[PDB]
């Protein structure tokens, strides 16, 4: 009775233990088969009691579970709990009966990763069941199988006469038998978010989470597990990525006897959900991914997975648009005119977009107000949108617009006509972010008015691009259209709502390009990916921010999605001034674009940014598509490095950055990656060299002064 | 508007801001004001949502709090939650009243630390209410005026007019400015108990809890903060001990800003509580300990404290009797005359108690039966418990017997009449751990029975001393004598009803000495303590096992309850072959006593036995109530050693022990602590030394082949 | 590297202080500043060249580096505090001291009067400041 | 003639040898060091300055290998590349508190600061001319002060 999914160069094996018990066995790297060799010593553990009293020698604390429990002999944190209507909350799921199929199926009103053909992977569901209450629960598991890929996630349903109570439904749990490992999460903040941190396991709970009712620059929904001497090069890596842009717990136990207990879902923390018979709970996926060949290997497969089959819309496959916002430009203070005197500028660097940010509708000159009226500002745009849009286009460039349809002002036409289509609680005061409120998307008036008002607003003018921006964390959580026992259903309900909207604007617009956006990367999760191909990076455009930013973001993330801007200097968010040469090398490095007064800016600057646009260009299908590669780490050091290496490895592009200049120091020398070693490279400027001496000798770097120096590399193939 | 409590030389400053804030201002060295000097530059953090919008620089997300929430712009883990009968979540605590009066107050149906006078500390209580739902919390804050001792628990009252439910509600709260710590936590489990592990904080959560139902072998209920550069002699240290033998949750959350939250207090999974109008609640207490010099500093502090202001009894300050236990004897193979062939053996040896184990009752002669029938086993014992204790008595010996009352065995005339009396749900399995069940003692009518049925043993026979185990943890936790809603009451109901047990019984026998006990240090807690002066450490009764077992112990506990036994070799628990001169050295070290068949051993063994008997008895006084210093970890190499000072620093014993022999090794050496620098010392058998040179210079460690090995040194002032 | 002319002086002040450029082609701006440093060096000259020096925090650890100057008797003292890189949205920080006086109450010249105690086992603030290469410095004296 | 000087104020002792030739024939110094000590342990860290010009005086905090450290000149200066002082620090110690043992040399030329650590966990610290490139003839009555 043993289950062994194959993806890619990996094997992922459970196997049914006594009556009905599904136990791990092994995940790691692809073994023809798992006859035993490691077995399982079943041994009569102190105080770990058994559910057959008969047998002294299982209990379900010793046993390496894939959907554990607690209350049946576990001790260790469960996947799921639920509570009966006799107040009790132990239940007890085993093997009820299983199918397997080929492709991927769709998980209902949530994200996932997806296939285009039944032959590019298989899916295994094994169906448990609680026979006392009538509680079914099927375990999803799909392999991949051009990818070293596994998801799984879970579906409840109630089959029995009584109502059940879901006071924990997490996507999955998996037990591995030895603790030896370090483990990596991405914690933040505003303006720094997804900074790498990486330490030993504890004897204990090791916890990333978000109760911000988004995935947060806090704690990104990414953890994994790393072996103690692999890095970015080598090593076995265990990833762990959820999709899902809500709240989340990424959370790790080691137990008494050495064993590592890794789950992840929508967190249990102010969450319950109600089944009543007939009803079904499904919960979003989780994508693990197995690498031997260190971090940069996990994350070259998270790359193309999520660029390939989770991002959709017709840009999936195109190439993105160089594109200028006048966010940290103008600010609220602009016109019409304005827009228009840069759009011509931009028209002659070559820039293909502009993007209209916020302060355009409404009386919005101040964050202060208007959200919720989406109507022009005809003080400020006189001739509308269409006019603006038009004046454009005519340039030969596309026109693009900044939303945020989540959220309501307190001073607005739309509070003032529905001041309870916000989340709030009966009698208690309503808290402010940004003097704004949330609006209640788990209701279904809300979202039909959001639905058809903005998409009135993108068919009023031929906008080809979207910038959804989200600038507010959720506070008394709560819905006016809910009773009192689905109360706590809130905060998922709201992402199921934003969800459903989503899909219904992004399929009414599919010329259109949509970019997600979150004060910066406050939602950059696979979740929105699925909905949005693209996404804000951060709000911090300084060059050397960015570097700890993108690395950090590209450990999981495609670089297609990863927006980067081009900004003034002194930079508005930390101050530092750096060369535009050095700010145009970081920013070319993501997913490239302007952000910042180009009608201010001389010709000797407007040159640079010229020949910058028409570099990017001939190099954009080798960022955005291209094999990445991480070299030097800006967390361990003065220096940063990393390039992109094209499918073929007929061809490259190098990036290295310092950021602190001392005298009379040492020279220095880079080693690459990924590069064929049996071909010759001419790297442009210097000379033909072979691919085996770039990876194995490595380059002398140029004695260079100053703070904040970069350099950039073609490589070609002969 | 400035609370400032003073205990010993250690300040702990709060303050309340605007409309009836609490917040958290500084904890540390005793300082003669807090004027401002470290301010805290109110700042608009993005994300961080107001409580009053016109105001941007307030959250309650940057705000350091005693005792937050979540939902009201918090967003870190809250140290209570409340549930209102609308759904909602949300509560708004505000300043009412406070209170500060001499001494401190008795904690309702649970045990605290204590005072003989009303000056010996002094108390402040802040009221806290919801005026919405009309909750009231008074926090309670005590400062001990010899000790750097603060302690901290709270009291909720509903006087609303609808029932209220605890989803959580910890003991304390604080939040640290800065997260630039190492935190100590002691994981274990049965056979290793409370190993120390110091670990560098981390961006997210880190925790230690017990889902058991029990303080647990694998998690003790204690965490520390200190400082980087902080030892065992030296350095800030904060420590954290719950005084609760049940589930808790020890949390540290370092949010995005650096600072964290120390949180501790009844662990908030599987478990609620209702409030009907009317009711109170009242949670345990947590001892917070701060020292400048380092883990030694700390460890001082709690073995004083719990020594003499939380242990209870006649016992509390008198020496404990040197005892022998049947159990690794004779297990269950035993007689009335095998017992008295021990006790006369033991009267030539100079122990003085003689302790009869399991197996005495019904028809115990394993471990599947007889739990819950407690009634003398007529054919072990002919002359039954009362002509067994005074054949003991005329030799001059004192008698001891074991219970488990907390237990119930399937196979019992208990379970046959009373089969509901048992911890359960309906209609679930009841599961086994070394097939016994677990006892109602959230039931009234139980914990009667159980009170009457021991108090008749006791009084059957001149028992002076009772060893109270209990060998299982809790499953299926539920009570058929409470409502639906109240269904995950009963594992705080259930330890209430045994501390209530306990207390009654120990009052109804002031002569007897008892030990608690659950599989070794499973219950090894300052809740128990409370009630039994002593404890035993570990059923792992093996000398270099309990090195490290002993030596984390005393982290926290003092030595007088810290019960350790000389056993048979080659080892029941490990297998290690160890001299008896070794074994004698580790056990002296803790509550000495003796656990083998005495009439068994050889002449050899006699001679030591007797002598070692002796020895202690000499240093007993030294040992239990002395200054214990800790001076080489096992856990950080491949020695380990302690020294006892008396509180004159006239007498002092030093214990040295090396587990691995090497060839060809270097010489040792070993620098003493806590002696007075200008007094000179004689080490006993070797010559008078200055107290300067032992603990600046040191002392010559003996040449010594073989495996474990342990010297001896004791110390007298001229 | 480019960093300005108030951080150039507080590290330069935390020795031999002295100048090594041609102050003939300065602007008023830096004139004036120079000024006032000339007569800020003076005035404690012999607490930095004669004084106790205490170090605080290191530049071959962190981001940060500190140090003070305490005098004999303790009753006056000096505070330099340097941070080099930045970042956006970052947490708060304070300094401890050390050499001062626990039972003797400090002011310090633009804040207020502090005990020692407080400054030494509590801390100071350290304000928030954006751009790179930041200077502070802070004088104290006894009542 | 070891030489030995204690300070009352401070916590100093000064060290120094003086060479002698009371004797017929001629004799050869290979190697003159100003001092040595014999450490019973050797579990301690070791600081010295390390660096170039431009950036002088670094520090360099690492434990001890059992072998040989050394920081030493052979420019004929005290050099920016190796500063004349190497500490002992216990393991537990930083800027505010714990046992160091400091090694200053009062010399502008070549030197040699050393630690070796043998068999038996000992420390044996060095400190004094660089016996590199370094030889003194004594006649017979001459004499030689390091």
């Amino acid at each position: 009775k043993q289950f062994h999914l194959r993806a890619g160069k990996a094997s992922y094996v459970m196997q049914l233990f006594r009556s009905g018990y599904l136990a791990h066995v092994y995940w790691g790297k692809a073994v023809r088969d798992v006859r035993g060799a490691r077995a399982f010593p079943r041994l009569d553990r102190a105080f770990s009691p058994n559910p057959d009293p008969s047998d002294r020698t299982f209990s379900l604390d010793t046993l390496l579970q894939e959907y554990p429990a607690y209350g049946n002999t576990d001790f260790r944190a469960p996947a799921y709990q639920v509570q009966l209507e006799n107040g009790s909350t132990v239940t007890d799921l085993r093997y009820k009966t299983h199918r397997i199929y080929k492709g991927k199926p769709r998980l209902n009103g949530l994200p996932a990763t997806y296939v285009e053909h039944e032959q590019e992977a298989e899916t295994l569901e094994i169906v448990l069941g609680d026979a006392l209450i009538g509680l079914e629960v099927t375990l999803q598991y799909t392999a991949y199988e051009k990818w070293n890929v596994i998801t799984r996630s879970a579906r409840f349903e109630n089959k029995g006469g009584e109502r059940l109570k879901l006071l924990r439904a997490l996507s999955m749990s998996v037990d591995f038998p030895t603790a030896d490992y370090d483990w990596i999460h991405l914690p933040g903040a505003w303006g720094r978010e997804r900074w790498i941190e990486r330490r030993p396991l504890v004897t204990g709970v090791q916890a990333a989470e978000s109760r911000r009712g988004a995935s947060s620059h806090q704690q990104n929904p990414f953890i994994a597990l790393v072996a103690k001497n692999a890095d970015e090069h080598q090593g076995e890596v265990y990833g762990f990525s959820f999709v899902y842009s809500g709240n989340f717990l990424a959370q790790i136990e080691v137990d008494q006897f050495g064993t590592a207990r890794v789950s992840m879902g929508i967190n249990p923390f102010d969450f319950t959900w109600l089944l009543q018979p007939g009803e079904s709970f499904q919960t979003p996926e989780v994508v693990m991914v197995y690498s031997d060949q260190g971090l940069n290997g996990m994350s070259q497969t998270y790359h193309e997975l999520y660029r390939t089959r989770l991002a959709r819309g017709a840009f999936r496959d195109r190439e993105r648009p160089i594109l200028i916002n006048n966010w940290e430009a103008t600010y609220f203070d602009f016109n019409e005119e304005k827009i228009v005197n840069i759009a011509r500028t931009a028209a002659e660097l070559g820039i293909e977009l502009v993007v209209l940010d916020d302060g355009w509708f409404g009386e919005r000159d101040d964050d202060r107000r208007s959200l919720g009226d989406w109507i022009v500002n005809r003080r400020k745009l006189p001739n509308g949108l269409d006019g603006l849009a038009k004046q454009v286009n005519e340039l030969g460039l596309q026109f693009g617009l900044w939303v945020e349809p989540e959220m309501v002002s307190p001073n607005s036409e739309l509070y003032r006509k529905h001041p309870d289509w916000c989340l709030h609680v009966p009698n208690r005061p309503r808290s402010e972010g940004r003097n704004q409120l949330v609006l209640d998307y788990s209701r279904e008036d809300v979202c039909d008015y959001i639905i058809e008002t903005i998409s009135n607003v993108l068919a009023s003018a031929p906008i080809t691009y979207v910038k959804w921006d989200m600038n507010r964390h959720m506070t008394e959580i709560g819905s006016s259209a809910l009773p009192p026992e689905r109360q706590r259903e809130t905060a998922h309900r709201y992402m199921l709502g934003l969800y459903r909207v989503m899909d219904e604007i992004t399929s009414r617009f599919p010329h259109i390009l949509f970019e997600s956006c979150s004060g910066g990367g406050g939602r950059f999760d696979p979740g929105m990916l699925y909905y949005m191909p693209q996404t804000w990076t951060s709000d911090n455009t300084d060059a050397v921010s960015r570097l700890k930013i993108q690395y950090g973001t590209s450990l999981v993330y495609p670089i297609s999605a990863m927006g980067a801007h081009v900004s003034a200097v002194p930079n508005h968010q930390v101050g530092r001034v750096a060369s535009l040469k050095t700010r145009g090398h970081v920013a070319m490095s993501g997913n490239f674009g302007y952000e910042l007064d180009i009608t201010k800016l001389t010709e000797t600057e407007k040159q640079m940014m010229k020949q910058q646009v028409a570099f990017y260009k001939d190099v954009r299908r080798l960022v955005q598509f291209g094999t990445f590669y991480r070299l030097l780490s800006p967390f361990e050091g003065n220096e940063a490095a990393w390039m992109f290496v094209s499918a073929d490895r007929s061809e490259a592009l190098v990036a290295y950055f310092r950021v602190l200049a001392e005298a009379n120091a040492p020279l220095s020398y880079l080693r690459l990656k990924g590069l064929d070693s049996n071909q010759d490279y001419e790297i442009e400027g210097l000379g033909v060299y072979g691919g085996d001496e770039l990876m194995y000798a490595g380059v002398a770097l140029p004695y260079r002064s100053s703070d904040f120096i970069s350099m950039m590399w073609r490589l070609k193939a002969v």
